[PDB]
């Protein structure tokens, strides 16, 4: 028996890209592991259709989503952008095939699509986990530095802190033109802002650290908190002995033996090298959709046509399994809110930079709050 | 001769909707007025295709845009919500037909689409006017109250003020599960927050005023600023004798006699007012019509979204539209040539006195405030 | 006509070494430039013998010096390390051929050799400039960090300050078994030692800066002084925006246009810089050439170290060299007539600003500091 | 059987010197005793070649070292200066005949000669023995007065005291021009510096005492520590009753009967009168090299030529015996560090001036520290 899934990935070169990125590789990686796994889909071969497209091309994303639907798939692991994903989301809702999302995207409440889940930990919860950390460090003031216009929406639960708890916090945006953040850092330095929360990509975080050291802000006077769940992927050796306090989060359950086995195996496969959060969530996504097909009553992949009208009769029940799903993945205990389909409940590691290196100094969940 | 514009509008019932909404009306209304203007497209006839769809339905929007492109249009006037226009923009760009946009949309920098303009005043500029106004009242501390998450992304040049200036700024959000903003208001009142900025629709604004009064907050101790451009359209009679300071903006150039004439024609087809959406759509349709007249000869073509052919004269037309300069209902209209966004524009500043709401100044990105 | 200078240089592989080092290059480079200067030894041709030897090998040095004297030279340019030149100096003095020295050497008072000069600025004078600078920053307490034992003998006029002035001075040494100065740095940081003087090579200095930053000590709370004359040659871009105060000295007269011209020719044969060793060797070779031209007629002779004959014109030449006065790459050059040492010279004082490293003064044994 | 050793000694008059100095006499003295000793080299006559040269003449030192090497010797007891000795050291390393050193000399680490030992107690250890004394006297401050530029290098372990233990110490240099140290003593007196450590020759120490008494600093308010191991050779009778505290060291094991027998016999030989440290170390050196030749397997003295290339085949093994050597000499328990060849482990007497005269009030070694 053969079952098929669809993946759409964004590449700087679109369809012409010749070298495979980590998302797509993680995809192919997890499909292969499930096919060598004797306990999961033992008699079914999990195959895929992979489509490569330019960044920020909704139209192209629509064209490929329809192609895959015509080819027949049980789910579409939609594109990684926020604009491209809100087009495939609508299509998956019309044709009733599950859409799987890996990165935070804005879900307007007044938007009534239900045919999706989202594996990235919800930013409302993340904002709370940051607040519990900050209240625990006793900070009475702090600055929030975010990258793109979207940070304010992601951090709204955090920005509305002054009106609840007693912490005055300033708010600054990294330059849109340049990725030279020195002029900003000069302003924070002059402003004696010593406790800072940086919301931004692991890439941009590496830059900010390098440049904070150039500005003489990598000392015992400073405490940085990073929102990136890929903190453990930064080379922090050049900053290890400076004496800065540096704290962030980790959702990847490294303390678990079979997870470490998978991350090691993953890096052995890489040719460009750790497993970042993007790949780990996709590996978990492909597993949840597989595990769910197995517990779902027998269904078939149907060729659906976007211009046509027919929907997928099995979709509704399948989507329900996925939502109700609860599975232990690389990124720990996985579960979605049943109505929103968002991953608003999860477990975080609180990690902190020591001389000896990054160290797990606690944990957090929405129910138990902080625990150091 | 005949030119055809495509229009896509969003409804709660989708296509099934029975009644036109204000926007679709302002669309039909403005196409009709140019066909009667003998000084504008005199011997050419503007026509339109009109599609109705459900809110937040990009898939539907996609299909209707493609239907229209296959029909032959020189421009498409996209939906309102910010989710659908991402899809239609992308299409208009692949086939190179101008996409006219009327409401604020997030335009990521990474995004390389060029076949659009957007007639809504850029919120980065509105944010700057709001700062100029706050600092002009000499406010040292305020409270920013907003509605949908997207309000943040908009007022950002304002939220980042407590480090570009001496001002302390609390932040709150209207209830998402209700229209009952009373509980919030109790907390602002306890908080002794007297100077407040409300980002929200004119509808919400009317609800907020009525509830603010009920809460004992409509007095001379309070000063509210509204960012809604539709402020002048609210019934403020229940409030003008309370002592409250109430201030905001207006982009509809009502001072102009010819605008006032038009605002009257329209409101006689709708107290004798024309909202921003309607007036911006009216200005969009004119701008496109006038840029067609002005440009060289060109032909409309049927285009397939599955085929791979772009509109020949597309690029030529799109530049006429980006470079356009036009005195519309909403004042002088001009676009940033690079971004296609309306970052330069004029605002009238209005305020609530006993004699009623009145213009107590002006603003522009160049001159800032003038009173 | 032909004059011949002898050069002895030290290498890790000794004679076997394949690649020239900077010094031997600056030697060949400077002999070549005078042979092209028609205003200097116009109709006479400067040539050289060059010997390579192992570091710290006086026996080898002895043999090569003797080889060269038997070949016929008007001067010998001794090795770098301080162990070997004691031997070659003694030889040059017995046979009375000038020994040119380029690096600091201990010159015991009991020692009665007179056939040498030494172009390195005397460290007793450098020590005085370092005091003038410290007392000018109004430092009340510092920490002197040095590399090799010999650093002490050099900074002595500075170490003896806490009884010739009100200043309290801790003393530390870089690890001898490692280049990892981090552990030391931890102890200075705990010690709250913020004002620090580093005596060490430019290489070591670069290591120290990089490790100081890693240790969280490159900030506005710290002020480092470097005694290395090669400071202006370090890449300080990673550090100029941190706020650190960084100060030191420069004897290369880079302000002078003609020096800058030359520094450029050389670095195009090596970011476009010329270290002190290279520039001092260049000045030595000129000084000797110019003192030959200026002196009376004289002949080179083959001399045996086992025989007992001294160079006839030796003493006459040696006095021309000791009494020499010359504007070289390293500024005005002049020697103490008695000691043959360079105790009088000019220093530019440089400091690290955002705009980069720059000259914020000058110094000389006569006028002391001037800012 | 005849075996031969080489000695080079520095004389103010060089080769023309007619009156023999104490070093050279000690040399000739020990050779004679070994030749009358029935238990040490019973069947071998120890002969020598002695060369006299000017002070600070490396070239001359090289010429004589080569002459002796051509003549064939089993060791060369190199010249007493620091500049002259670092030339013979190199030669002995090339030709592989042991070089024997009697006085502290700078051994740059980056210098890779191995064909030498040095009998003077290492100054790093001496600095430690001084520190243990000072910490034991409870001094919280003190001045260090040294003579020639070299003192700082010899005393580095002591000068870096402030950053380890808690003792603030000033640092002053005796005048290079003059041996009139009164102007300096005036400055220390005015500066109320009462606890002083003088690093300098026994000759210069005698001068400083005489002049400290003239300056009225020879009282119960003052405590002087002298580094010179020749302290016992100073006439301290004029200062004995002043009440000053005056402490120094002694490596010459006087408490040993056969040592006193040798020192008495030595003074009986002198015509210019105690045995100073210079002569005693040379007597010990000549003995260690003899004792080592006897335990070494049979070897021969070879005529080596400096211009030639050949080295001495027996040298390496001989040098090894010498380094590994451990012998009780006039200067107590003798042993070298096997890699450095320096005498960094030894035993000191702590002596102090009383009314009744100089008295042994304790002992010190690097392992046991101080013991009073
Ligand atoms: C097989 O799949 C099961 C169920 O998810 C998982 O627990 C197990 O680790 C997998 N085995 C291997 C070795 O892949
Ligand atoms: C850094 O952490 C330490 C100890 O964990 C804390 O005492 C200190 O306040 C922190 N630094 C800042 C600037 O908060
Ligand atoms: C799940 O999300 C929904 C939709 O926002 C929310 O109303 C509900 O409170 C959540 N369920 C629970 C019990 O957390
Ligand atoms: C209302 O406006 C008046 C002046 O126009 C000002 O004096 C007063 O302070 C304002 N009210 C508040 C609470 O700011
Ligand atoms: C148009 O807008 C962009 C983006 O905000 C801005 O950077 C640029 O200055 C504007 N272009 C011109 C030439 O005015
Ligand atoms: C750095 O230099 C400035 C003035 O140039 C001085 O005020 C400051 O104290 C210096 N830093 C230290 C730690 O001495
Ligand atoms: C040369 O140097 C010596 C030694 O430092 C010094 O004493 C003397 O004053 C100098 N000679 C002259 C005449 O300048
Ligand atoms: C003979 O030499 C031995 C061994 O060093 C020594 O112990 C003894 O004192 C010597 N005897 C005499 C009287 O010289
Ligand atoms: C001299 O020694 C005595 C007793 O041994 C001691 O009490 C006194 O403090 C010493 N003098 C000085 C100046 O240290
Ligand atoms: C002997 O000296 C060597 C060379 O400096 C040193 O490394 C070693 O620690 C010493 N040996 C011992 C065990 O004292
Ligand atoms: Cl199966
Ligand atoms: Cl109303
Ligand atoms: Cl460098
Ligand atoms: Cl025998």
């Amino acid at each position: 028996h053969v079952i098929r899934i669809g993946g759409i990935f964004e590449y700087a070169d679109g369809p012409n890209a010749q070298v495979m990125n980590a998302e797509e590789h993680a995809f192919r990686f997890s499909a292969n592991i499930i096919n060598r796994n004797r306990t999961l889909l033992p008699n079914t071969t999990l195959t895929y259709d992979i489509q490569r497209i330019h960044f920020h091309d909704s139209f192209e994303a629509t064209k490929k989503a329809c192609d895959q639907l015509a080819l027949g798939v049980v789910a579409i692991f939609g594109p990684s952008q926020g604009s491209c994903t809100n087009a495939v989301q609508s299509i998956c809702n019309a044709l009733e095939v599950p859409h799987i999302q890996l990165r935070w995207k804005h879900h307007p409440l007044d938007n009534k699509d239900t045919f999706y889940v989202n594996l990235y930990p919800d930013y409302a919860s993340l904002s709370h986990a940051i607040l519990d950390l900050v209240q625990s460090l006793k900070w009475r003031s702090a600055t929030v530095v975010y990258d793109d216009s979207t940070g304010l929406i992601r951090l709204q639960e955090l920005i509305m802190a002054p009106s609840r708890y007693n912490i005055r916090l300033k708010i600054r945006q990294l330059p849109i033109d340049s990725d030279d953040s020195r002029p900003l850092l000069k302003e924070m330095k002059r402003g004696r802002e010593f406790r800072i929360i940086f919301d931004c990509s692991h890439t941009m975080a590496a830059q900010i650290l390098k440049q904070a050291m150039a500005m003489g802000m990598m000392t015992e006077y400073y405490h940085f908190i990073f929102t990136t769940l890929d903190l453990y992927a930064l080379d922090l050796e050049p900053y290890r002995y400076s004496g800065v306090n540096l704290t962030g989060f980790r959702i990847l359950n490294v303390d678990n033996p079979h997870v470490s086995a998978i991350v090691e195996k993953w890096s052995m496969e890489r040719l460009q090298g750790v497993m970042m959060t993007d790949a780990a969530l996709l590996y978990d996504a492909v597993h949840i959709v597989s595990v769910c097909y197995q517990r779902a009553p027998q269904m078939t992949v149907n060729s659906l046509q976007c211009h046509r009208h027919k929907a997928w009769r099995f979709g509704g029940r399948f989507m329900n399994f996925i939502k109700e799903a609860q599975w232990e993945g690389l990124t720990g205990r996985i579960v979605f809110n049943k109505t929103s389909g968002l991953r608003t409940d999860f477990d975080l590691d609180i990690i902190s930079l020591k001389e000896d290196g990054l160290e797990k100094v606690g944990v957090w969940s929405p129910a138990d709050g902080l625990n150091i």
